[PDB]
């Protein structure tokens, strides 16, 4: 829907990803990706990991995600029922598996079947 138009700059930053429950997201995924640059820069085989609800915590089979890749997409329809919220945790390990930077606590929240969130800005 919106990464990032307006900010206050571009870097490890992330959005709160919305989603509406109910068909299956098979489509918009990637619906994320974290990653740090060093990698594409210098050439090293970064390793992507995540923790939460989901991948650590039932119900299982939620979220899915590949260190050969790198990215995140989702194999199960979400509802607000079971799971009204989403929590997981982005961690960037170097080749040797220390974390050099902070991860990042990205929140995936779940809109209802007639999302009919307000309308606003951010200043």
């Amino acid at each position: 829907g919106s990464s990032g138009s307006s900010g206050q700059k571009r870097a490890w930053i992330t959005a709160p990803v919305a989603l509406r429950e109910g068909e299956d997201l098979s489509k918009k995924n990637p619906i994320a990706k974290i990653h740090s640059d060093l990698a594409e820069e210098r050439g090293l085989k970064i390793t992507y990991k995540y923790t939460g609800k989901g991948i650590t915590e039932p119900p299982f089979g939620i979220f899915v995600f590949n260190k050969d890749t790198g990215e995140l997409n989702v194999t199960s329809i979400l509802d607000r029922e079971e799971t009204p919220f989403f929590l997981l945790t982005g961690y960037a390990l170097d080749a040797r598996g220390n974390n050099v930077e902070k991860p990042l606590e990205l929140r995936i929240k779940v809109l209802d079947i007639n999302d009919n969130e307000p309308v606003f800005t951010q200043d």
